[PDB]
């Protein structure tokens, strides 16, 4: 009764754009999501549309992420802020 090989050992590592998601918990590399699509939501990752906080948005419709507010910063000019 031989015991399965590990699946990996080293630090915690991530994946491009593509790679699927288990429902072990694990999250796509920095500025991915697992979009899902399937029934049961096996989608992939998928790198992120809505603007990041600080970042120079359109202050005349907002196009950050939920829970960014674009506060002009400037002068007709704003960026996302939480």
């Amino acid at each position: 009764s031989a015991v399965l090989w590990n699946q990996q050992y080293d630090k915690t590592v991530c994946n491009q754009e593509g790679e699927f998601c288990s429902k072990s918990g694990v999250d796509c590399c920095a500025g991915l999501s697992c979009r899902k699509y399937n029934l049961m939501g096996y989608g992939v990752c998928a790198a992120q549309t809505c603007s990041e906080e600080g970042t120079f948005c359109s202050l005349s419709d907002s196009d950050c992420c939920s829970g960014l507010k674009c506060k002009r910063r400037g002068h007709g000019y704003g960026e996302c802020s939480k």
